[PDB]
């Protein structure tokens, strides 16, 4: 439906009338046509943005409090009109846009309305005679750019903990997947959120997004992408010297050891890395298996991908849907004759699927793919329903094989000893680990990178203070200075 | 006196033989010959770093606090060996070098000392039978790159919240003033800290410093510098994107309102801008009248300013010193003659003093000029014994001119109305801000700017959080998820 940009509480055209096309990942059909926003148009949003701010930080915190928890119970009113606007545009089976990307994004806008007012400054113990208070005040502007996979549930993880801060924001999706996020500007101006305090502007990256990232009005610059645009980001950054938050990508690590409970791990990695057509950040890409109970566990997995009912991201019915771009089915399916180039065993898909509906779509089926660490696909981000499985056969050559990466975004266990699963948990370099259970969150649970999966947290009392700056006050009430220069 | 690298424990040459004229300046005088760190040099303190850093951070976090402790013991049992190191070196006077940055070094690594065991993780509400623990971890090997006006402060300022959390340290002081910290690093090792826990590398800023911030195995890096600066240090960041803290610099202001105590108000603002030879950061380098005081407050200030006993740091009695290097007191003095060429009247000082055994030192003249805001001097950063004086009537007017800089890092304002105080602390746009009193720290009290004088806090809880990762781990106790697969 909704598909210009949307600068100061209304939904205008591209500045120069630019235009891109998004498409739908199941026939390859056009949904519709989004305003193009480049950089003349994100003067314009921040520009709004920056007009807006004053007013919207002035309002008390209760206020936008408020505002964020009917935007919460609003987007739950819509709950299948969204599921669906989602669920077309990404591939996303409804199956998880009704159950999944939608109440976990009202979830995560009611637990930052619930927070704004609870963002506490404090008091500093000090030399006699003096009071020094420290009061948490917003940022300013900030700049917040996302990728494609999950576009619906991104719009709480980031705008959640920005707005109950009282910051004001601008922030551009992914050409790919706009129209989620438009429909979410709407709901909230239809809840009370002033005109200009949120600004969406969908673009390509090179236009938008680095027209954002360098702008001299915007004071934090929060992205969510890969390593290799992460650096386009930091260099931006230099213009003003804004703050920066990089939730880069991982290749997350899914062990089972000999003692696990292998119905369930298999049901949890299955879960990890197919769910979400393997576009997580979060998935676990790399399985690595003991080989006492190895082929036991493949034998039940590999089972169970292959009996994966994967389809119209529209049925019900479905558990797994295409690609949200045909640019990466591409990759991903080059990502496979190079694993086999070095001398990968294909143990279930590794191909398109075979059926003639399908194939009008970016559909890619269930990969299983075994191979050694130190592998080119074990090392750099498959994208896709793609695992790779090594195995092992001490607890430390586990953790050696986990931390051979460049990656430390996420990453899983699965045990039932005590020892080995805090052990293990402590000595693998990721910013979270779960064990028996994986990928999952909750708002309040810091999500975030180590090392060059990057830096700063989503979702907790952590998120909120990445937005917000600390003002330090002194109050001389009763020392009195001794000249410095005596007389 | 000490004047070689510090690496692993062993004070060594640079690798390639390089050499650094290390002067005083207060005569001219060379004082020592530092070895010249370059890019190979700092190859080896991060390894060194690197290699010491897991059995450091494993350590009980009361152990790295222990020794935070006896060095601060120990700092002031040589109390005056250290302050007669750092007052030859930067031309500190000694008054200055006994009572405040020996002390107040001592002090901020005392806090930290006490600190590192109040580190404390967080136990996350999460899901009915799960347990989501959240550690708060070291992040690695930190950088840190410091400038020349606190060469003793600042090793306790950055080096105190980076060891208390279990960082691993490779630090590069001012080429120019390298001595007085180098000394430090003696000292740890002396009190216990293992060899190559901290690593003291004194070298050119494209050399040394940049190597340092290229560097790959460094997991953030640290720097307090200029805006200038600062820049090629995010830069740099891009390699591995390592975390980045930035304290550039602030043309601090000064407000001294009608109902102020004109005599205290004198009195904090020439500690202000006189303290410490100008060369203060905080430092309110921009006073700021109302016209109904500022004729009574000027007879007073001016007074004050040219009695000011200006000379030899070694003197006991020597209230004000040189500026520590050559370079600034000609970018300096042509700082005023640019005043000048733009209607600048200067109301005291001006020139190099004229005196005989300071016509060698690279003194200058505590300067007062009367101008315009909006002029070039009022913008940009004069690094020196040099206060701008602006004139205004109303309190709208008086915020207009404070917020009229780039600059947001120090701030102060002298007035007894309750409203007025808090109204105008709350308005400025500034990290930090003084009431009746002026450059006020201590160590617990975030201290850093605002915009483009950076973002990190150094000081305070805050500090620590800075220098720290956060692991969450999730484990699953009582979970029976259905299958997200369903059979
Ligand atoms: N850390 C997390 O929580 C998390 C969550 C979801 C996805 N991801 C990561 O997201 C990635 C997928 O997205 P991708 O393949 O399109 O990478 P990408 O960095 O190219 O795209 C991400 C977004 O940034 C914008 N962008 C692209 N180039 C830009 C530039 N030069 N300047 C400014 N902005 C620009 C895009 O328009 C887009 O919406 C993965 O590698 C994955 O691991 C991370
Ligand atoms: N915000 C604060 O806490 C704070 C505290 C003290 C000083 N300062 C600011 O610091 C300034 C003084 O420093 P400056 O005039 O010598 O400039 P500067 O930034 O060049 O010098 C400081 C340090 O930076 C390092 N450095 C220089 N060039 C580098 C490079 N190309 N790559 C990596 N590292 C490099 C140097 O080797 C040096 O020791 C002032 O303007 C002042 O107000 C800010």
């Amino acid at each position: 439906m909704q598909n210009q940009l949307y600068i100061d509480g209304r939904f205008v055209d591209a500045v120069a009338g630019g235009t891109i096309d998004v498409v739908s990942p199941h026939d390859g059909s056009l949904i519709t046509r989004i305003a193009a926003a480049e950089a003349a148009d994100v003067d314009l949003a921040v520009a709004a943005a920056k007009r807006a701010f004053p007013a919207w930080s002035a309002l008390g915190a209760a206020e936008r409090g408020r505002l964020l928890l009917k935007l919460a119970d609003r987007i739950e009113e819509c709950s299948e009109e969204l599921a669906q606007l989602e669920s077309l545009n990404t591939g996303h089976p409804i199956r998880d846009s009704r159950g999944l990307d939608v109440p976990r994004t009202a979830a995560c806008f009611r637990y930052f309305g619930g927070m704004a007012d609870k963002i506490e400054g404090s008091v500093i113990p000090v030399d006699a005679g003096f009071l020094n208070y420290v009061q948490r005040k917003p940022i300013g502007v900030v700049a917040q750019i996302v990728p494609w996979n999950f576009p619906l549930m991104f719009t709480s993880w980031k705008m959640g903990p920005a707005l109950a801060a009282g910051n004001t924001i601008v922030i551009k999706p992914s050409e790919i997947t706009p129209l989620s996020t438009l429909r979410i500007v709407e709901l909230m101006t239809e809840v009370g959120f002033p005109k200009g305090v949120v600004n969406v502007v969908p673009g390509y990256g090179h236009t938008a997004g680095q027209a954002l990232a360098e702008h001299l009005d915007v004071g934090k610059i929060a992205f969510t992408g890969s390593t290799a645009t992460g650096r386009r980001i930091v260099e931006a950054s230099k213009s003003n010297l804004k703050r920066i938050q990089l939730e880069l990508g991982g290749k997350g690590a899914n062990i089972v050891f000999e003692d696990a409970n292998i119905e369930a791990a298999v049901n949890g990695a299955a879960w990890a890395i197919f769910h979400n057509q393997g576009q997580a950040c979060i998935a676990g890409s790399r399985l690595i298996l003991h080989k006492d109970i190895a082929d036991q566990f493949l034998e039940r997995f590999i089972a169970l991908a292959k009996s994966i009912r994967l389809g119209d991201p529209m049925d019900p019915e479905t558990e797994m849907g295409p690609l949200t771009s045909a640019l990466r089915r591409d990759r991903v399916l080059s990502y496979i004759d190079i694993a086999i180039e070095q001398g990968g065993k294909v143990l279930a898909g590794g191909k398109a699927p075979d059926d003639k509906a399908l194939a009008n779509g970016f559909y890619v089926e269930p990969t299983v793919v075994e191979a050694k660490p130190q592998d080119r696909v074990c090392q750099e981000e498959v994208f896709g329903p793609f695992v790779t499985v090594v195995r092992f056969s001490s607890d430390e050559e586990a953790l050696a094989i986990a931390n051979n990466t460049e990656y430390g975004l996420g990453s899983g266990l699965w045990t039932q000893n005590l020892a080995r699963a805090h052990k293990m948990a402590h000595a693998i370099h990721a910013g979270m680990c779960w064990i028996n259970c994986y990928k999952r969150v909750s708002p309040g649970s810091p999500f975030g990178g180590v090392g060059q999966s990057g830096y700063g947290r989503e979702m907790g009392f952590e998120a909120i203070h990445d937005y917000t700056e600390a003002r330090s006050v002194w109050v001389n009430v009763d020392a009195k200075i001794a000249p410095h220069f005596k007389r």
